[PDB]
Parts: C-alpha cells; sequence; structure tokens
C-alpha cells in the first residue's frame, strides 16, 4: 500500500475521449466532460477511501473499503451499474467494476508526490497525472 491521500490537480490526461466511447457518452457530454478538469480529493484512513472527483457541474465520489464489494451507480457518469472492488495490488490501488462493459475499473499509484490514474474499459485507457494542489 501507498498513502494516496490528498487533494490533487489535474496535469496530464490522455485518450479520455476513447474511455469516453467505450462507456457510450453521447457526443455533447463528451465535450463538456473534456473542459471540466475535476480535482480529484483523496481521503484515506486505513482500508477505507473516499475518493472524489469535482468539478462545477457535477460531483462524483466513490466511498469503499479495500476487499469489500459493493455496488456502483455510476449516477453522473454512464449511469451504468456495476459490482466494483478495490484491492492493492503491490503499491496500486486497483479496482474491478464488474457490469456489462469488459475489463472496466481503475488503478491509483503514486510516483514521488505524483499521482497517477489509469481509467479503463474494454481496452481503451485514459492515463492521467496529478500533483498535489495546496
Ligand atoms: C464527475 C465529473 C467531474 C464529470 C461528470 C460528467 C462526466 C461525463 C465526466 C466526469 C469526468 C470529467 O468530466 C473529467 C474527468 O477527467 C473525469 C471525469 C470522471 C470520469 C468520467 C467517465 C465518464
Amino acid at each position: 500500500p501507498a498513502d494516496l491521500s490528498g487533494t490533487w490537480t489535474l496535469l496530464s490526461s490522455d485518450n479520455f475521449e476513447g474511455y469516453m466511447l467505450a462507456l457510450g457518452i453521447d457526443f455533447a457530454t463528451r465535450k463538456i466532460a473534456k473542459l471540466l478538469k475535476p480535482q480529484k480529493v483523496i481521503e484515506q484512513n486505513g482500508d477505507s477511501f473516499t475518493i472524489h472527483t469535482n468539478s462545477s457541474l457535477r460531483n462524483y465520489f466513490v466511498k469503499f473499503k479495500v476487499g469489500e464489494e459493493f455496488d456502483e451507480d455510476n449516477r453522473g457518469l454512464d449511469n451504468r451499474k456495476c459490482k466494483s472492488l478495490v484491492i492493492w495490488d503491490n503499491d496500486r490501488l486497483t479496482c474491478i467494476q464488474k457490469g456489462e462493459k469488459k475489463n472496466r475499473g481503475w488503478t491509483h499509484w503514486i510516483e514521488g508526490d505524483k499521482l497517477h490514474l489509469e481509467m479503463f474499459c474494454e481496452g481503451q485507457v485514459c492515463k492521467q497525472t496529478f500533483q498535489r494542489a495546496l
């Protein structure tokens, strides 16, 4: 494990378009989504996490415990129900989102004090990095 906690500013983002296409996000929504640049806020306490993705249009957050399956409504995203599970893959926090789409999930890790994220669905990987905001 690693301490991923913090307030994180999006610094780079690659292939968000392909990830959203894999999710079927509509044309006008993809346009807006690529402009929003949400702040990522990770609250981490032992095995308990709350990960926020915050923008002016709306916030999304997920609250979970490592190793504890939970249904995720994805409301405000693609609105598809998944059964999600987050576990540590060495020092990379890995979420499997079981549902209609294949190979759907995300992974966070930290390199120095730089936060990394892959969001992926059916072969489309969106790679983002972040810097600590404050
Ligand atoms: C929760 C949000 C701030 C937005 C909400 C609206 C959409 C369609 C995408 C989210 C979004 C965004 O607009 C930019 C991002 O870099 C990441 C994400 C979260 C993942 C969205 C996957 C559909």
